[PDB]
DNA sequence: GCGTACGTGCGTTTAAGCGGTGCTAGAGCTGCCTACGACCAATGGAGCGGCCTCGGCACCGGGATCCCCCAGCCGCCGGCAGCGCAGCGCCTGACGGG
Protein backbone atom coordinates (compact mmCIF):
# COMPACT_ATOMS: atom_id res chain seq x y z
CA UNK A 1 0.00 0.00 0.00
CA UNK A 2 0.93 3.69 -0.01
CA UNK A 3 -0.91 5.21 2.98
CA UNK A 4 -1.20 5.03 6.78
CA UNK A 5 1.47 3.95 9.26
CA UNK A 6 1.94 2.11 12.55
CA UNK A 7 1.23 4.91 15.03
CA UNK A 8 -0.13 3.33 18.22
CA UNK A 9 1.11 1.68 21.41
CA UNK A 10 4.67 1.47 20.07
CA UNK A 11 5.84 2.73 23.47
CA UNK A 12 4.95 -0.77 24.61
CA UNK A 13 7.35 -2.24 22.06
CA UNK A 14 9.96 -2.02 24.82
CA UNK A 15 8.86 -5.18 26.59
CA UNK A 16 9.40 -5.63 30.33
CA UNK A 17 12.31 -8.11 30.03
CA UNK A 18 14.08 -5.74 27.63
CA UNK A 19 14.49 -3.14 30.36
CA UNK A 20 15.17 -5.93 32.85
CA UNK A 21 18.10 -7.06 30.72
CA UNK A 22 19.25 -3.47 30.21
CA UNK A 23 19.27 -2.82 33.95
CA UNK A 24 21.28 -6.01 34.48
CA UNK A 25 24.08 -4.48 32.43
CA UNK A 26 23.91 -1.60 34.89
CA UNK A 27 24.54 -4.01 37.76
CA UNK A 28 21.33 -3.44 39.73
CA UNK A 29 20.52 -6.57 41.69
CA UNK A 30 16.84 -6.20 42.61
CA UNK A 31 14.18 -4.04 40.95
CA UNK A 32 10.64 -3.27 42.08
CA UNK A 33 7.78 -3.52 39.62
CA UNK A 34 6.95 0.18 39.68
CA UNK A 35 9.96 1.50 37.77
CA UNK A 36 8.91 0.17 34.35
CA UNK A 37 6.53 2.99 33.50
CA UNK A 38 8.85 5.86 34.43
CA UNK A 39 11.74 4.87 32.17
CA UNK A 40 9.46 4.50 29.15
CA UNK A 41 8.48 8.12 29.64
CA UNK A 42 12.07 8.98 30.50
CA UNK A 43 13.33 7.13 27.44
CA UNK A 44 10.72 8.88 25.33
CA UNK A 45 11.43 12.22 27.01
CA UNK A 46 15.07 11.96 25.98
CA UNK A 47 14.11 10.64 22.58
CA UNK A 48 12.14 13.27 20.67
CA UNK A 49 14.67 15.79 21.92
CA UNK A 50 17.14 13.87 19.77
CA UNK A 51 14.73 13.53 16.85
CA UNK A 52 13.32 17.06 16.90
CA UNK A 53 16.58 18.79 16.06
CA UNK A 54 17.55 15.82 13.91
CA UNK A 55 14.42 16.48 11.89
CA UNK A 56 15.42 20.14 11.72
CA UNK A 57 18.70 19.30 9.99
CA UNK A 58 16.94 17.35 7.26
CA UNK A 59 14.41 20.04 6.35
CA UNK A 60 17.15 22.65 6.05
CA UNK A 61 18.92 20.21 3.74
CA UNK A 62 15.57 19.81 1.94
CA UNK A 63 15.73 16.02 2.11
CA UNK A 64 13.01 13.54 3.00
CA UNK A 65 15.19 10.71 4.32
CA UNK A 66 16.87 10.83 7.72
CA UNK A 67 20.59 10.10 7.45
CA UNK A 68 22.79 8.77 10.22
CA UNK A 69 25.18 11.69 9.65
CA UNK A 70 22.45 13.97 10.97
CA UNK A 71 21.73 11.76 13.99
CA UNK A 72 25.27 12.05 15.33
CA UNK A 73 25.26 15.80 14.67
CA UNK A 74 22.40 16.47 17.06
CA UNK A 75 23.85 14.02 19.58
CA UNK A 76 26.94 16.23 19.52
CA UNK A 77 24.89 19.33 20.31
CA UNK A 78 23.13 17.62 23.22
CA UNK A 79 26.61 16.61 24.37
CA UNK A 80 26.83 12.83 24.01
CA UNK A 81 29.14 12.38 21.04
CA UNK A 82 29.11 8.97 19.35
CA UNK A 83 32.08 7.17 17.84
CA UNK A 84 31.67 4.74 14.97
CA UNK A 85 29.37 6.23 12.33
CA UNK A 86 30.98 9.30 10.78
CA UNK A 87 33.52 12.07 11.06
C1' DG B 1 9.36 -7.34 63.57
C1' DC B 2 6.02 -7.76 60.12
C1' DG B 3 4.79 -8.78 55.26
C1' DT B 4 4.57 -8.44 50.30
C1' DA B 5 6.20 -8.68 46.10
C1' DC B 6 9.49 -9.51 43.50
C1' DG B 7 12.89 -13.27 42.08
C1' DT B 8 12.68 -17.96 40.39
C1' DG B 9 10.58 -21.40 37.79
C1' DC B 10 7.11 -23.61 34.51
C1' DG B 11 4.12 -23.78 30.72
C1' DT B 12 1.92 -21.62 26.58
C1' DT B 13 2.21 -18.91 22.42
C1' DT B 14 3.26 -15.41 19.17
C1' DA B 15 5.39 -12.13 17.16
C1' DA B 16 10.20 -11.45 16.13
C1' DG B 17 13.33 -13.22 12.86
C1' DC B 18 14.85 -15.18 8.34
C1' DG B 19 14.65 -15.59 3.64
C1' DG B 20 12.29 -14.51 -0.16
C1' DT B 21 10.17 -11.07 -3.57
C1' DG B 22 9.23 -6.24 -6.22
C1' DC B 23 9.06 -1.43 -6.52
C1' DT B 24 10.25 3.69 -7.27
C1' DA B 25 11.34 7.19 -4.63
C1' DG B 26 14.59 9.94 -3.76
C1' DA B 27 19.22 10.91 -3.42
C1' DG B 28 23.18 11.89 -6.16
C1' DC B 29 25.10 14.05 -9.88
C1' DT B 30 25.65 17.07 -13.97
C1' DG B 31 24.80 21.34 -17.05
C1' DC B 32 23.97 25.81 -17.04
C1' DC B 33 22.40 30.08 -15.92
C1' DT B 34 21.97 34.37 -12.50
C1' DA B 35 22.30 37.54 -8.93
C1' DC B 36 24.31 39.10 -4.83
C1' DG B 37 27.77 39.77 -1.90
C1' DA B 38 32.36 41.40 -1.63
C1' DC B 39 35.07 45.39 -3.08
C1' DC B 40 36.14 50.33 -3.72
C1' DA B 41 35.85 55.38 -3.02
C1' DA B 42 33.17 59.18 -0.35
C1' DT B 43 30.56 61.22 3.36
C1' DG B 44 28.61 62.96 7.59
C1' DG B 45 26.56 62.15 12.34
C1' DA B 46 25.70 58.50 15.54
C1' DG B 47 28.19 57.16 18.78
C1' DC B 48 31.65 57.95 22.09
C1' DG B 49 34.60 60.93 24.66
C1' DG B 50 34.13 64.37 28.38
C1' DC B 51 31.87 67.32 32.28
C1' DC B 52 28.38 68.01 35.87
C1' DT B 53 24.54 68.89 38.18
C1' DC B 54 19.89 66.89 41.44
C1' DG B 55 17.33 62.95 44.33
C1' DG B 56 17.06 57.94 44.60
C1' DC B 57 18.84 55.57 47.49
C1' DA B 58 21.38 55.07 51.71
C1' DC B 59 21.28 55.65 56.13
C1' DC B 60 19.50 56.75 60.75
C1' DG B 61 16.41 56.55 64.28
C1' DG B 62 12.19 55.47 65.99
C1' DG B 63 7.93 53.24 66.49
C1' DA B 64 5.30 48.95 64.96
C1' DT B 65 4.46 44.57 64.50
C1' DC B 66 4.67 39.45 65.27
C1' DC B 67 6.08 35.38 65.42
C1' DC B 68 8.14 32.45 69.23
C1' DC B 69 7.93 30.85 73.15
C1' DC B 70 5.74 28.66 77.46
C1' DA B 71 3.89 28.49 81.76
C1' DG B 72 -0.97 28.83 82.94
C1' DC B 73 -4.67 26.57 82.74
C1' DC B 74 -8.16 23.19 82.24
C1' DG B 75 -10.21 18.95 80.09
C1' DC B 76 -9.71 14.72 79.55
C1' DC B 77 -8.94 10.22 80.62
C1' DG B 78 -6.76 6.42 81.93
C1' DG B 79 -4.20 4.38 85.59
C1' DC B 80 -4.51 3.71 89.86
C1' DA B 81 -5.88 2.71 94.83
C1' DG B 82 -9.75 2.31 97.55
C1' DC B 83 -14.55 0.90 98.11
C1' DG B 84 -18.91 -1.37 97.41
C1' DC B 85 -20.35 -5.41 95.81
C1' DA B 86 -22.05 -9.65 92.64
C1' DG B 87 -21.69 -14.22 92.21
C1' DC B 88 -20.22 -18.76 93.62
C1' DG B 89 -18.68 -22.58 96.23
C1' DC B 90 -18.63 -24.01 100.35
C1' DC B 91 -20.57 -23.62 104.66
C1' DT B 92 -24.20 -24.86 107.19
C1' DG B 93 -29.14 -24.66 108.60
C1' DA B 94 -34.18 -27.31 108.16
C1' DC B 95 -35.88 -31.27 108.23
C1' DG B 96 -36.62 -35.96 106.78
C1' DG B 97 -33.54 -39.81 106.08
C1' DG B 98 -29.78 -42.94 107.66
Amino acid sequence: KRHRKVLRDNIQGITKPAIRRLARRGGVKRISGLIYEETRGVLKVFLENVIRDAVTYTEHAKRKTVTAMDVVYALKRQGRTLYGFGG
